[PDB]
């Protein structure tokens, strides 16, 4: 049994949303076969819809044709059909429930301002803009497309509203966190008067209440929380423009025209990849294509305290020096496995990387089919950011043994430059300290050869503590790079999938739980099942957490702290031969006033 019309048919089993209005079917072209989103209303009209019809643009649902049942003569909406469902329904998976990815974050900021902006061009308000009703097709690339279709919620309400700009920062928030801004205690339901205060409470410039105890306080914050996967970079572009668009102040409140130009600032600009070194900690510089490499050391600096005088990149196995006019645009193109890396000669504290550390919440013996879905979303997701983590620590590993495997050839670049400028002034020596052994009132020739003799034993000293940097900087010279190799992780131990394994069985079991809720009760055998596969949850979990704390952190830090002594080693060599190298420069001029000295007297 279903509902058809005379172009349309779709089946009641295949129902997609269901809202107080409406309700949105799967259906199907009597004549193509193409699907379409079907909208049959449960209960002017005929032209506030034929002006949506004409409404084409990437991030708007294109409403096709307006049609009547066959049956109750009710007016159907055809409208263009998302496979992937609502950004709601991405933010429900895992691997999002820390926040989305840095690119998949751009995209729906992207498609959210640019088809909003479209909307204020034709003149219609959203009033309301939640995850709900933004939705996700496959574009022809492969790559997300974001379109607006209904135009409200609760937990998304502007606090005069409660009793525009307001539910799209929620959404960015809950899209950058995976959490909510405004959070209580028991959750925005009984407790609905606290989240009343909590949005009067009007902080302005944090972004962030949580209420971590019944009817406890409520713990702002006005930066991001620790677990957002977004980079640093990117965190502190998008403070700024949540804070003064989350506080009722109309007098304080930014208009859509301060904020489409704030976030077409933040769209227009390139990433940089860069690799503090010595700080191990990866970084991505948002700059325009237009801005010169200067304002991009001034990003470096405030994002890893660095003096842009100090900085020395280094890329491909080669030094890189960035001219201080040369656009952003025509820097080298640079990925998180192949970034810029920023080495200072001033000492630099080793910090790693900063993550929130979280356990696993115990899991209840009670069977409930809604609290064994809630609580196996959460525990999935856990998993997710100690497999997120995982594979960040091992990306560290190996872009710092890479680093450092080019650093040790760029102080071997050095070395061998010096050598260049020692073999011109040995050359020069022997050549005027001998010529005047040939030519020889004696004054004048020996207080040269106390002068000459004393030239050859300092540039001596030079000699033999360059080959002892040269014997430092050979296999097992107390500052071989071989210890990198042989500490951490390595993508040979397999450590991050060996996670990832476990992660699936996880999601399958969430995945179930979460069609087990969607029944009501299930059968005895079902139910059994159920149980049976919820232990399994907590023993895949927890084989999950000790493998990654007793294996993937303790090889990360105990590569740490040997990479922390490594970079002492290497900055007090660095000294040295900078050190012998402005010895070899400051001899190459003293034997400059001497060569032309004697050697060419004065005679008709
Ligand atoms: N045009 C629209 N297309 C829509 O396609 C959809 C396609 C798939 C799904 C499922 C959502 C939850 C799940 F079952 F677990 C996995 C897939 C939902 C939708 C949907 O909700 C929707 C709404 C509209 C609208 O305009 O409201």
């Amino acid at each position: 049994a279903m509902q058809s019309t005379s172009n349309h048919l779709w089946l009641l089993s295949d129902i997609l949303g269901q809202g107080a209005t409406a309700n949105v079917f799967r259906g199907r072209h009597k004549k193509t076969g193409d699907l379409f989103a079907i909208k049959v209303f449960n209960n002017v009209q005929m032209r506030e819809f034929e002006v949506l019809k004409k409404l084409n643009h990437k991030n708007i649902v294109k409403l096709f044709a307006i049609e009547e049942e066959t049956t109750t003569r009710h007016k159907v909406l055809i409208m263009e059909f998302c496979p992937c469902g609502s950004l709601y329904t991405v933010l429900e998976e895992p691997s999002n429930a820390y926040g989305l990815p840095e690119s998949e974050f751009l995209i729906v900021l992207r498609d959210v301002v640019g088809g909003m902006n479209h909307l204020r061009e034709n003149g219609i308000v959203h009033r309301d803009i939640k995850p709900g009703n933004i939705m996700r097709v496959i574009g022809e690339d492969g790559q997300s497309v974001y379109k607006l279709t209904d135009f409200g919620t609760e937990e998304y309400l502007h606090p005069d509203m409660y009793e525009d700009l307001w539910s799209i920062g929620v959404t960015f928030y809950h899209a950058a966190t995976g959490s909510l801004p405004f959070r209580p205690f028991e959750g925005p339901r009984r407790n609905k008067e606290v989240m009343y205060k909590i949005i009067t409470g009007k902080p302005s410039g944090a972004i962030s209440g949580v209420q971590k105890a019944e009817n406890g306080p409520i713990d702002w914050s006005g930066d991001m929380p620790v677990s957002c996967s977004l980079s640093r970079g990117l965190q502190v572009l998008l403070t700024p423009v949540l804070a003064n668009i989350l506080e009722a102040d109309q007098e304080k409140c930014w208009g859509f025209d301060q904020f489409f130009a704030e976030t077409s600032d933040i769209l227009h600009r390139m990433v940089i990849h860069v690799f503090s070194l010595q700080q191990m900690t990866a970084h991505k510089i948002y700059i325009h294509s237009y801005n010169t490499a200067t304002i991009f050391h001034e990003l470096v600096y405030k994002q890893t305290k660095i003096i842009s005088s100090n900085q020395e990149l280094i890329y491909e196995g080669r030094r890189l020096v960035l001219e201080p006019g040369r656009l952003a645009q025509h820097f080298p193109k640079t990925t998180e496995e192949n970034p810029i890396f920023v080495v200072s000669r001033e000492p630099l504290n080793t910090i790693g990387l900063i993550y929130e550390k979280i356990s696993l919440p115990k899991v209840h013996p009670r069977y409930d089919l809604d609290g064994d879905a809630s609580m196996a979303k959460a525990i999935t997701g856990v998993v997710c950011y100690a497999c997120r983590i995982a594979s960040t620590l091992l990306l560290y590993q190996e872009l710092m043994r890479k680093g450092i495997r080019w650093l040790i050839e760029l102080i071997k670049d050095d070395y061998n430059e010096t050598v260049h400028k020692k073999t011109e002034v040995v050359i020069t020596l022997d050549f005027c300290i001998r010529n005047i052994e040939k030519t020889v009132e004696l004054g004048e020739i020996s207080d040269i050869h106390t002068k000459l003799l004393r030239l050859s034993s300092s540039q001596g000293t030079i000699e033999t503590s360059l080959q002892d940097i040269d014997s430092r900087l050979s296999p097992g010279g107390s500052l071989a790079d071989a210890w990198a190799h042989q500490e951490g992780t390595h993508p040979k131990d397999r450590n991050v999938e060996k996670l990832q394994v476990l992660l699936n069985c996880m999601t399958e079991i969430y995945y179930q739980f979460k069609k087990d809720k969607a029944e009501r009760r299930l059968a005895y055998n079902e139910e059994q099942i159920h149980k049976f596969d919820k232990q399994k949850l907590y023993y895949h979990a927890t084989k999950a957490m000790t493998h990654f704390t007793d294996e993937c952190v303790k090889k990360y830090e105990a590569f740490l702290n040997k990479s922390e002594e490594w970079i002492r080693k290497m900055l007090h060599l660095r000294k040295q031969l900078l050190s012998l190298t402005n010895q070899c420069f400051d001899i190459e001029e003293e034997v400059s006033k001497y060569q032309e000295y004697t050697n060419e007297l004065q005679e008709t």
